[PDB]
């Protein structure tokens, strides 16, 4: 099993655009904003449960800065095809700062062992797929100054 995650962050129901992120006003940041993330997954094991942890990180100069602003973990089930979409809802996120940018990272970890890593034909490790791209605009929230 070898899969891929793609992510698209959403704020106030606005999806980050492929080349544009999603913008929030300084006042909205101060009030708190509802953040969600849609994970497009492929090559997961059909019908299997995955523990998905998402983090929102401050990003500057192409790196995450400090500990995540928020983290959320929940369980999802993979579609019958092993490909599909899951939506993580972070709730209202506070403390995003004017003029700063934030990025969503996601990691999916199968509840069951599904990967043979030593070659004895027995599954010994979870399938783990992750999307942790600090420069991915589709995962990026930008707060106006
Ligand atoms: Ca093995």
């Amino acid at each position: 099993p070898k899969g891929k995650l793609a992510t698209t962050v959403s704020v106030g129901g606005v999806k980050a655009s492929v080349g544009g992120g999603v913008r929030v006003t300084s006042a909205q940041a101060g009030a708190g904003v509802d953040v969600a993330d849609t994970i497009a997954y492929t090559g997961l094991v059909a019908g299997e449960a995955y523990s998905v942890s998402g983090s929102l990180f401050e990003v500057a100069d192409g790196r995450t800065v400090g500990d995540a602003i928020v983290t959320k973990t929940e369980q999802f089930t993979a579609s019958d095809s092993g490909a599909g979409e899951w939506t993580v809802e972070f709730g209202r996120v506070a403390g995003l700062e004017p003029g700063k940018q934030y990025v969503v990272f996601e990691t999916a970890t199968s509840v069951k062992d599904l990967v043979d890593t030593d070659g004895d034909d027995v599954p010994d490790a979870a399938q783990v797929e992750k999307h942790e791209d600090p420069n991915d605009a589709s995962q990026t929230v930008v707060v106006e100054e």
